[PDB]
């Protein structure tokens, strides 16, 4: 059984600077295993995210060493080993399930205490359209080596989580589809430009969301940079 493949995760944690935090991340088909090659994520207001670990337990170039991951027991682990007011965040894990990545609910973690980047995925801000109608959204990778990178797609509707659209490899142009997203939305790319690109189709106000790209490859982090995510909305 893996058709209702769910992650969990703390609902809320507090924490204050020089302590300790550990996040966890459980599947429901069983214990988190390697295979599941998990990522953790953070957003930061207004919807920015970095991710900070890749395949179970690498930390990213550039993420503060106090973040670590590891699988301890039956679950996927991000430990802040002295947190810092920056650290307020919502905090996502993703684990990949065979064919399909699974983001958890989110934690959001409260740090009491308050008061360029070479890889860029460049998103447009904004885009509206009409129910019933099909829309384009686009995703330009900037200083790195687009076609040696998968480009990932994900939405966050309001006021909600992550949810995996599906992704695609740029040089043998293979495409998978999270079963929810398959009727939904169509990726193409194009290497010359560095541009991935997203229709959505036949369009309702369920659609209303955040949708974000993000890299990937085989054995990297994936979702280590995110685009700034283009709000739509579909109205009349
Ligand atoms: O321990 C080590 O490093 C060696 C083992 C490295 C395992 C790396 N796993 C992934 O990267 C997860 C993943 C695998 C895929 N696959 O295998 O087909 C995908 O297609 C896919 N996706 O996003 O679509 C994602």
């Amino acid at each position: 059984g893996s058709a209702q493949a769910v992650v969990t995760q703390e609902s809320a944690l507090t924490t204050s600077p020089g302590e300790t935090v550990t996040l966890t991340c459980r599947s429901s088909t069983g214990a988190v295993i390697s295979s599941n090659f998990v990522s953790w994520v953070q957003e930061k207001p207004d919807h920015l995210f970095t991710g900070l670990i890749g395949g179970n337990k690498n930390r990213a170039p550039g993420v503060p060493a106090r973040f670590s991951g590891s699988l301890i027991g039956d679950k996927a682990v991000l430990t802040i080993t002295g947190a810092q007011t920056e650290d307020e965040a919502i905090y996502f894990c993703a684990l990949w399930y065979s064919n399909h990545w699974v983001f958890g609910g989110g934690t959001k973690l409260t740090v009491l205490g308050q008061g360029g980047s070479q890889v860029q995925l460049q998103q447009p801000g904004a885009e509206l359209a009409k129910p019933g109608a099909s829309v384009q959204l686009s995703c330009k990778g900037s200083g790195y080596t687009f076609p040696n990178y998968w480009m990932h797609w994900v939405t966050q509707r309001p006021g909600r989580g992550l949810e995996w659209i599906g992704r695609i490899d740029p040089n043998s142009g293979f495409i998978r589809y999270d079963e929810r997203f398959k009727t939904k939305a169509t990726l193409t790319v194009d290497k010359p430009s560095s541009t991935a690109y997203m229709q959505l189709s036949s369009l309702t106000s369920d659609d209303s969301a955040v949708y974000f790209c993000a890299r990937g490859c085989y054995g990297c982090i994936h979702f280590d940079y995110w685009g700034q995510g283009t709000t739509l909305t579909v109205s009349s």
